[PDB]
């Protein structure tokens, strides 16, 4: 319905799109998951024009995010415990950038377990004019 929801919605549709790449649950088995998730990612983020897509593991610690300073960090937000049950979210949050409204996805495993998480956000200031 409203523009940010519609926004919200292709949010999602990228996260769940990253999370059923293949590449994705294969990197999570990587000595650093980092080195092919956040090539990956970042040109996913300069395809779909989002703010961020973030990949993350169970734990919620970062392994891609556009700023490198933010990887092997805590995911910011609060809105991690419904993914990890395996639920995708349409979610507003303040990210580390500020607020957002994300889609997030789990990443399964080949065995259907959840290893991970797939953040894609616009900033809300990015949406109307403040």
């Amino acid at each position: 319905s409203t523009l940010k929801e519609q926004i919200g919605m292709r949010a999602l549709n990228v996260a769940e799109t990253v999370a059923s790449t293949s590449l994705v649950r294969e990197a999570f088995r990587d000595s650093n998951p980092s080195v092919r998730l956040q090539p990956f990612a970042e040109r996913i983020r300069q395809k779909t024009g989002a703010e961020y897509v973030v990949i993350g593991n169970r734990q919620g610690i970062r392994y891609a995010h556009p700023l490198t300073e933010r990887i092997g960090k805590s995911m910011i937000g609060g809105d991690n415990k419904e993914v990890l049950k395996g639920k995708s979210i349409i979610s507003e949050a303040v990210g580390s950038l500020g607020p957002a409204i994300r889609g997030k996805a789990p990443i399964f495993d080949e065995n259907g377990s959840v290893i991970g998480i797939v953040s894609v956000g616009f900033l809300l200031e990015d949406i109307q004019r403040t």
